[PDB]
């Protein structure tokens, strides 16, 4: 029944309740990779052609599930904010429930031809179209129920219960490892079949128990048109996030793409373990726009900047901790990884310059996440966006040209997470100044 | 520039055509010079016509940037001006936020013709073409960006005319640089493309020079003034990112749109472009109007007379739509005078008779739209013509014309379908305005 805190909580009691929050996000996310991981070794079993049908498909659809962010920031920030004011958030779920469901009609029957008419850049001939459209016939046709249970995950979250989420997740880990597991060994389709599937049989779940049981709240009767405004207003900043950032990856990888085969190779390993590091951080950005979301609803704010200036110092020690495992064991973990030891040469000199910052890595997670909570999401669209250009590209696109050395990028890279950090924690300190 | 709410009729619409016509003329020399470019590039050869009318229509996706700048730098300042404040942080913020967003475009933005222009049916030597005509016209986008944020800048304070003065220089040296470098009119070598791109080019670093020098030797729309308050910039990226969004998503929108009408014959598709451009001529006069109602409605929700604000929006609501009643009559009443200047095939005038028939019916609904979009953008409500023009856009006009059009095949399902989307689009509007002012009072 809402998780304020407290302007003078003990430090011990606000930490243990942002784990009760950030863990169970966590292990979504990190069975989210061990979904396609398993999903990548079940599509390699026949044909190498359709390891490249997926491959491209799936990098297709993070630049595509940018929009489900726009039904999931309206929908888990007015939540947190509704429960917070001790107020019925029962208007919100299914204005986004049927926010969710028109956004994703663009990407029905249309949306299913946009990928095959874009798979003519890249040499994909009649037979890799073809097996490409028998893994995205089945994922196409249910995307509007993807987009329901993206808003319940939002609906969920917002009101501080992670953990059933979990539950779901966890059964639809296994239903989709077990459909397309069954379904591969009948064609690529069994695979997209899988991702139908476990997406009905978790909105089913994300149904039942509405019904029938607790859900983030009991449901009701909406009678607020108007807040789908705010919803969207809400979520457009936090999509367009999402989106540009994915094409300023692109921009930043291809500035090392002129440093042969190898460094693309060893920047890619050092990625990996810079993802099994960032399940933390963007879990806790979550758990923070809950808690930030709740006590700024409930007016709290003496005790809504105690939670989160709690949860960075917390946070970054942990980083911290993550931070030092990485500059001491590189070449440990890059061992899954090592095949050419000048691969290992700069997958080791990546973690070491990457391990500095982890830290201020998750300054920026925390405080974006409780700035989100606050209703601001157009603040971390113009912070991640103007300090990754005029800080990492822009600095590295000029120094490039004089001083050739592929560890310019990652320096600056590392440079500017620190810079993006100090940005974060002086608009919340202005923010939170006008607050009070 | 402040409406009283008693105030007659004539004394609020004459403020309006004050503010609209300078921007109609803006608009509208930038019609006819896009007409007189193609011609100058249709000396060269026909190749020259499908490079450079490709990579236009890559730039009005591209140009979607400036909104962001547009919209905080131009409803800002209107408001800043209404509440008698000092305007000055705004415009070189404006200024400094339209330099950066171009920088992107400026490394990479290019890079587009071995892309897009590439992928969607690019000849050998279209891209090539491009190529020379976009290296001029991205050398100097970040000026680009910076002449358009001082159109703003005037809009917002409500100065029209002096933009007017500055887009009709622009459009003469546009002209006079492309004419002079396309064929070398003084002895000069024919630069081909390029010199079409030079032309936009010299004619922006020009554009912007008078604007700069309007600004340091006569204290301009307001005297730029020394404190700085990089601050707003949160503001005006908020303000900015819906109308990005807006024109951005619209263009890929309006491409689905015409996707249907391409399922009828190169006869349809020539038709829709026909009934396009005639009505797009009765299209400059609704944006005139909606950029002077973000400038009225602007600065009447800044110097906080609501009661006032109202009653200017609702005259200059109903006059529009008066004039687009004598507009949309010419439409219906004289279709195929309209059509003659492109009327080729009987039966293309015939497929164009039946789009100004239909499309005529909606310009007073049409002008509904324009003056409560602007009449909104003003009040700092940038992310409901975001939502309206865009659910209303698939509601009403694609999925009701995708599920007809599987079982009625005729061109006049989708016009139908457009005219009738763009008439419970402009009651989509008034409904949240008079929603808006109602808690504003």
């Amino acid at each position: 029944q809402r998780i304020i805190v407290n302007p003078n909580e003990p430090y011990l009691s606000v930490i243990k309740k942002v784990v009760k929050l950030s863990i169970p996000i966590i292990v979504v996310n990190l069975l989210y990779t061990v979904e396609n991981m398993i999903s990548m070794i079940l599509v390699s079993s026949i044909s190498p052609s359709a390891v490249a049908a997926t491959g491209f498909s799936l990098s297709l659809l993070w630049f595509i599930y940018s929009l489900m962010a726009l039904s999931y920031s309206g929908t888990n920030i007015l939540i947190a904010q509704f429960v917070g004011a001790k107020k019925d958030p029962s208007p919100i779920l299914i204005n986004g429930l049927f926010l969710s469901f028109l956004i994703s009609l663009p990407l029905f029957f249309y949306g299913k031809d946009f990928v095959l008419f874009l798979m003519k850049v890249l040499g994909a001939s009649e037979t890799v179209r073809s097996l490409a459209k028998e893994y995205l016939t089945p994922i196409f046709w249910f995307i509007p129920i993807g987009f329901l249970t993206n808003t319940f995950y939002g609906a969920y979250n917002g009101a501080g219960d992670t953990k059933t989420p979990m539950k779901v997740a966890i059964i639809m880990n296994l239903t989709h490892i077990g459909t397309a597991y069954t379904l591969i060994n009948l064609g690529v389709e069994g695979a997209g079949w899988g991702i139908a599937i476990s997406e009905i049989l978790a909105f089913f779940i994300y149904t039942f128990l509405l019904i029938f049981f607790k859900k983030p709240f009991p449901l009701h009767l909406r009678l607020e048109p108007k807040l789908l405004f705010k919803m969207v207003r809400l979520g457009t900043p936090t999509a367009l996030e999402r989106a540009i950032t994915t094409l300023s990856f692109n921009v930043f990888v291809g500035f090392l793409a002129k440093f042969g085969d190898k460094v693309l190779a060893a920047h890619q390993i050092g990625l990996r373990i810079e993802s099994i590091s960032f399940m933390i951080g963007f879990g806790v950005m979550i758990a923070s726009t809950t808690l930030a979301g709740q006590n700024y609803g409930a007016r709290n704010y003496r005790g809504m900047v105690h939670a989160v200036n709690t949860s960075a110092h917390f946070t970054a020690l942990v980083m911290s901790l993550t931070g030092l495992i990485l500059i001491l064991f590189p070449h440990y973990l890059v061992y899954p990884f090592s095949r050419d030891p000048e691969v290992i040469e700069w997958a080791s000199y990546y973690l070491q310059i990457v391990g500095i910052s982890q830290p201020a890595m998750a300054y920026a997670s925390i405080y974006s996440g409780a700035l989100k909570g606050m209703g601001k999401t157009h603040i971390p669209l113009f912070v991640n966006i103007s300090s990754f250009w005029l800080f990492r590209i822009i600095p590295s696109y000029f120094l490039l040209k004089v001083i050739h050395s592929p560890l310019v990028p990652w320096g600056f890279m590392t440079f500017e997470t620190a810079v993006r950090a100090l940005f974060y924690y002086t608009v919340f300190k202005k923010v939170v100044g006008k607050l009070l």
